[PDB]
């Protein structure tokens, strides 16, 4: 993969720079300890004189030039992935001295899956005025396909994820998700769903055993992290491995083949894909091609 060697990509003002005065700063949507998005009103950016809210990454209080060049290298290889319909997409940058490194992508309005999802409960129906708003398994399933498609699109451009969660998918109007990254944005020493581990803070619910045991990040241990995605879409937002201390002995049982069981929305076939990107060798894990290609029978199934 080629985003470990960020700091060699073009950063092209001529094409990104936005000016800071054409931004209008409003509430965080996150704060991290280093980082934090802000949603923005931003005039012009990439419609001749058209205001749009955008979210706008930066850093804050705390950050140090080690956070700033982290966010510089995230900037390059926004600009090197380049757009797709289900990743946050970069609309613009303010690097110019004087200012903070802004980065600025497209807002998406409901904001992260996992909250979502959680929050309709009481608003779901498998199938279906009574129920309009309603989340069913259709949209399920399309949710999962389209987290496939950008991560298919992510894995096209020799880029990979590496904190694939729930919470990094976003859900904009239309019933559109985007994978998005938070990083920075996030207070891992503070949120749950980062574990202490030696002298990190490590999402280890979401990882794959090479990558808990071996340190090894891979295209094929974001697979196995869409598994665990598709476990939070289809408990509609529950927290994985309900009931499990997240230690040293459930390391050694998830590497002994333990898995989680089927969550209470899911269909047999979702719940089988599941089992299928957490085979423990990663080469016989599904690609996101092949997920493509099986969510879309899915979803068309489904209908
Ligand atoms: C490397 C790499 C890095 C990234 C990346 O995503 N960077 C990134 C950059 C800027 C903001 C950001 O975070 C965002 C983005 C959109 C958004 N929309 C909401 N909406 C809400 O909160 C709603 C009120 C509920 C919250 N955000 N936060 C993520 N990628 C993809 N790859």
């Amino acid at each position: 993969p080629l985003d470990e060697h960020c700091e060699r990509l073009p950063y092209d003002a001529s094409k990104w720079e936005f000016p800071r005065d054409r931004l209008k700063l409003g509430k965080p949507l996150g704060r991290g300890a280093f980082g934090q998005v802000i949603e923005a009103d931003a005039f012009g950016i990439d419609k001749t004189a058209t205001c749009r809210t955008v979210a706008v990454k930066m850093l804050k209080e705390g950050a140090t030039h080690s956070e700033h060049r982290a966010l510089m290298s995230e900037l390059k290889i926004l600009i090197h992935i380049g757009h797709h319909l289900n990743v946050v997409n970069l609309l613009g940058a303010c690097t110019k001295p004087g200012g903070p490194l802004m980065v600025i992508v497209e807002f998406c309005k409901f904001g992260n899956l996992s909250t979502y999802l959680r929050s309709k409960r009481n608003e779901f129906v498998p199938y279906k005025d009574l129920y309009k708003d309603f989340l069913t398994l259709e949209h399920l399933i399309c949710y999962s396909f389209q987290v496939a498609k950008g991560m298919e699109f992510l894995a096209s451009r020799k880029c990979i994820h590496r904190d694939l969660a729930a919470r990094n998918i976003l859900l904009s109007e239309k019933n559109v998700v985007k994978i998005c990254d938070f990083g920075l944005a996030r207070d891992i020493y503070k949120d749950p769903d980062y574990v202490r581990k030696g002298d990190a803070r490590l999402p280890l619910k979401w990882m794959a055993p090479e990558t808990i045991f071996d340190r090894v990040y891979t295209i094929q241990s974001d697979v196995w992290s869409f598994g665990v995605l598709l476990w939070e879409i289809f408990s509609l937002g529950a927290s994985p491995y309900p009931g499990v201390k997240i230690d040293e002995e459930f390391c050694r049982r998830l590497k002994e083949g333990t898995r989680m069981r089927a969550p209470d929305y899911t269909t047999p076939e979702m719940y089988q894909t599941m089992l299928d990107c957490w085979h423990g060798e990663p080469s016989q894990r599904p690609t996101f091609s092949e997920l493509v290609e099986h969510l879309g029978n899915l979803l068309q199934a489904n209908a």
